[PDB]
């Protein structure tokens, strides 16, 4: 049973568009081409759905870049949908506006800025060899389970200095977060809400004892970076290092998901990737442009009219990423992999003043998995008749991911 709310006053039936950000039309045949469905050559930017609580959905790339960028007229005070769930997130950040928002953004970049990324190309590097050792001469593998699932967990948890054990609960946590159970809004608050607390529950003994500490992990790095002048206060940093978890632990994962079942039908591509290492390196952008993973939202600060369209305070605006690097407004055939695409430009990673602060270490992830990876299986493809099952919601997922070669 689907459950609809009623459009307000101010929004015409004929914006009314029947969307499902949690269970998409067509999903069954990609998240990808789910959310191109929406993005018709006539569909109006703005869209409002019924579903999920009722919200906007932005249909067109410039509008998402534009809302992004602006938080002075879209807040972050609401991320999430449906509401209740928005209302329940509690991660830092990414509930802030500026000028609140810039000492923790500050912080995190202690800990998360290119330079410092640098420095974990070779731990990154040994993780994904030996991931990719154990099968590599087997000829087949399920990606998922056994590589895109492992591999960041891994990365990030040895970041982190955490141990990995604690790759399951925190796996079913961000799935709460990310994709909450339930059918009603009610429903999904409540399951966002025990997540989040789960968060909490788990990094509060983390934070007590880094706090002052000597640890060169990322957790202590950033925990210790000072917030006008004194500590971090502790409500802060458990939203803080919840984030670091929920960011670092599950976008990446299926990113690469979808990356690769991309690659697993394209030989020609990943031909291209192995005959020139450089195309490699400078084509992982293009592969962020056309893999998105994020649709989330922004709080309309005050009434207004965008894009022609009349908004009210506290509306919703759902972001689907996807629907601005494939947007063929922006990009001529959009859903084609181009390595030497000039025009790269997407909203994969957001923009404005939370664009990711985790961006460089998901770019060097991915690299260094395509590099390892076509050095010792340089050919491979989706098991024949092989079916992967798709997730929507606030980051898509993507499991079973049977892939077969000829050991070399
Ligand atoms: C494929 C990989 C990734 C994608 C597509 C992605 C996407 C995004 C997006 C869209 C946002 C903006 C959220 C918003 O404000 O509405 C964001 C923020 C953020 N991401 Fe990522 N992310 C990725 C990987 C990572 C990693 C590996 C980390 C490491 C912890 C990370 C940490 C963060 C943090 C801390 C923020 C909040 C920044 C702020 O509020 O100023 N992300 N990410």
């Amino acid at each position: 049973q689907k459950h609809r709310v009623a459009p307000p006053p101010h929004v015409p039936g004929h914006l009314i568009r029947e969307i499902d950000a949690y269970d998409l039309d067509g999903l069954e045949q990609g998240f990808h081409e789910a959310w191109k469905r929406v993005q018709q050559p006539d569909t109006p930017p703005l869209v409002w759905t019924p579903f999920t609580g009722g919200h906007w959905i932005a249909t067109r790339g410039t509008l998402i870049d534009e809302i992004y960028r602006s938080p002075e007229r879209f807040s972050s005070r609401v991320i999430w949908v449906p509401r209740e769930a928005g209302e329940a997130y509690d991660m830092v950040p990414t509930k802030l506006d500026p000028p609140e928002h810039t000492p923790y953004r500050k912080a995190i970049d202690k800990g998360l800025n290119l330079a410092e990324i640098r420095k974990l190309e070779d731990q990154i590097r040994t993780i994904a060899v030996e991931i990719i050792e154990g099968f590599a001469d087997r000829g087949h593998c399920e990606f998922g389970s056994e590589f895109s699932t492992v591999f960041p967990v891994r990365v990030f948890l040895a970041l982190a200095g955490l141990p990995v054990e604690d790759a399951t609960k925190l796996g079913l946590l961000a799935n709460e977060m990310t994709r909450p159970s339930g059918n009603t809004p009610e429903e999904q608050g409540r399951s966002l809400e025990a997540a989040n607390k789960g968060f909490f529950e788990y990094v509060a003994p983390i934070i007590a004892a880094r706090r002052g500490g000597s640890g060169t992990d990322l957790i202590t790095r950033i925990l210790n970076v000072e917030i006008d002048g004194k500590p971090m206060p502790d409500d802060r940093a458990l939203g803080l290092v919840s984030l670091l978890l929920l960011g670092g632990l599950d976008t990446v994962v299926n990113f690469l998901g979808f990356m690769m079942i991309y690659l697993s039908r394209h030989p020609e591509t990943v031909a291209e990737m192995r005959r020139e290492p450089l195309k490699l390196q400078r084509g992982v952008e293009e592969l962020f442009r056309r893999f998105a993973v994020v649709s989330d939202a922004r709080y309309v600060v005050s009434d207004m009219e965008f894009h022609g369209t009349m908004l009210k305070e506290g509306d919703l605006i759902l972001l689907p990423t996807a629907l601005h690097g494939l947007d063929d407004r922006h990009h001529d055939d959009p859903m084609t992999v181009d390595l030497s695409r000039r025009d790269v430009t997407h909203s994969t990673f957001a923009q404005g003043p939370h664009r990711c602060a985790g961006m460089h270490l998901a770019r060097l992830e991915v690299t260094v998995m395509l590099q390892e990876w076509l050095a010792r299986i340089p050919e491979f493809r989706l098991k024949d008749r092989a079916v992967p099952i798709y997730h929507s919601g606030i980051v898509a997922a993507v499991e079973n991911i049977p892939l077969e070669w000829e050991p070399q």
